[PDB]
This record gives C-alpha cells, structure tokens and sequence, in this order.
C-alpha cells in the first residue's frame, strides 16, 4: 500500500499553564481546526510563551514542560512524532520508551524551569487546568496526594511538573496510582533522569 501510506501528524501546542503572576490559570492558544491543521503541516506560527505547555495530537491531549532548554514529555502520548513549529517539524532530541519520556528542543520563546537540587519532599504537581496539587514524595519516582481525588482530575496532565517549594523541576507526571478511581500517589520522571538522558 506504498501510494497510499500515511504520516503521523506533529503534536502541537495548543496553550499553557499561565504561572506567570500570583493566579494560575490554562489559556488556550489554538482551537481543534487549527490544530488539525498545524499537526498535518507541521508549521506553527503562533508565539509560545511559558514552561508548561499544552499539547495535542489527533487522539490525545497532555502536558508539555522546559526544563533546561528542553521541552519534555511522555513517549505514551507523544510516541516518536515531531512537534510542530514555525519553520517546520522538529525531530525529538531525546526518545526513551523505558522511561516513558521524549524531548524536543524548547521553543523560541519559552521559558524553561531549573532542575531542583532542594533535596525536598514537599512537592506541587501542576495539572492541565492549572490545579497545583501538594503532593509529599514517597521515593525516588513516586508521590502521595495531600489530597486524593478522582483520577478524571489527574487524565491530561501527564508531561506536567512536579516542583518543588522554590519553584524548580523535580520530575515529569507519568501515571496515576489509584485505587476504586481515586488517585492516591503519581508516578513521575525524576529530573536526574532527565538531566542524564542530557
Ligand atoms: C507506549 O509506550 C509506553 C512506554 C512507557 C509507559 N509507561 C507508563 C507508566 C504508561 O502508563 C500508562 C499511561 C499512563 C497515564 O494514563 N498517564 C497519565 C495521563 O494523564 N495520561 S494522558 O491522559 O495525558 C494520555 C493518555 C494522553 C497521554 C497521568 C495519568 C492520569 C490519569 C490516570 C488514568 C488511568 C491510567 C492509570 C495508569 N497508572 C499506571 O500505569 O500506574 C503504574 C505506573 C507505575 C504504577 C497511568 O497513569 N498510565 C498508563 N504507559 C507507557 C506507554
Ligand atoms: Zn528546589
């Protein structure tokens, strides 16, 4: 079926999680028709601004997160896709399926968190609609909610921050750790495996 095979689009980003001032807020950037398009082109326009992008494909919708001049997120949303920009699609810098992890180079214009050397447990992890949820660290790659809550609140914030009382990186969310729906513990990407996949 050589004539007829297809690609895969780029994942674009279709807003942010505004941290900007004392309020944290998503806006949205662009709207599922110009995503369809921009995904199937690959050529995004639009001006990024921030650390904590939102991110779509065709099927799937999550987080994005620069740390480090990087923008990372999840293989299990991402796959091996390019991202789109505005001279193009961007080949990924960094794939690690073991990890769950991929990267691009972070776009012109965002801005990247700092990876943490606090040595703290007291967490945030920064959801899709701009929750910050404490979160204590229970390991090296897990989390306890201070609040548990349905996972529903928790679906499309993976590739999203944990950070730490200073406002630095500590991981990447990968997976939701539930029992009868209710998220009690994340899963997350350590910095310091990011910051050796660099
Ligand atoms: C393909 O190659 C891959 C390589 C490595 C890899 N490694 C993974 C750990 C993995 O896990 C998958 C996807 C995440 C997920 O759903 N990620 C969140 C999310 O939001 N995704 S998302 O909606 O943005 C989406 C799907 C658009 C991208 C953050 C959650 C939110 C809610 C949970 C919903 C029920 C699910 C509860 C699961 N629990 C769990 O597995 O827990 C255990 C891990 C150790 C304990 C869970 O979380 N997953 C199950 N897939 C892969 C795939
Ligand atoms: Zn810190």
């Amino acid at each position: 079926h050589m004539a007829s095979m297809k690609k895969k689009g780029s994942v674009v980003i279709v807003g942010r999680i505004n941290l900007s001032g004392d309020t944290a807020y998503a806006q949205q950037t662009r709207g599922e028709e110009g995503c369809q398009e921009t995904s199937q082109t690959g050529r995004d326009k639009n001006q990024v601004e921030g650390e904590v992008q939102i991110v779509s494909t065709a099927t799937q919708t999550f987080l994005a997160t620069s740390i480090n001049g990087v923008l990372w997120t999840v293989y299990h949303g991402a796959g091996t896709r390019t991202i789109a920009s505005p001279k193009g699609p961007v080949t990924q810098m960094y794939t690690n399926v073991d990890k769950d992890l991929v990267g691009w180079q972070a776009p012109q214009g965002s801005r990247s968190l700092t990876p943490c050397t606090c040595g703290s447990s007291d967490l945030y992890l920064v959801t899709r609609h701009a929750d910050v949820i404490p979160v204590r660290r229970r390991g090296d790659s897990r989390g306890s909610l201070l609040s548990p809550r349905p996972i529903s609140y928790l679906k499309g914030s993976s590739g999203g921050p944990l950070l730490c009382p200073a406002g630095h990186a500590v991981g990447i969310f990968r997976a939701a750790v539930s029992t009868r729906g209710v998220a009690k513990a994340v899963d997350f990407i350590p910095v310091e495996s990011l910051e050796t996949t660099m």
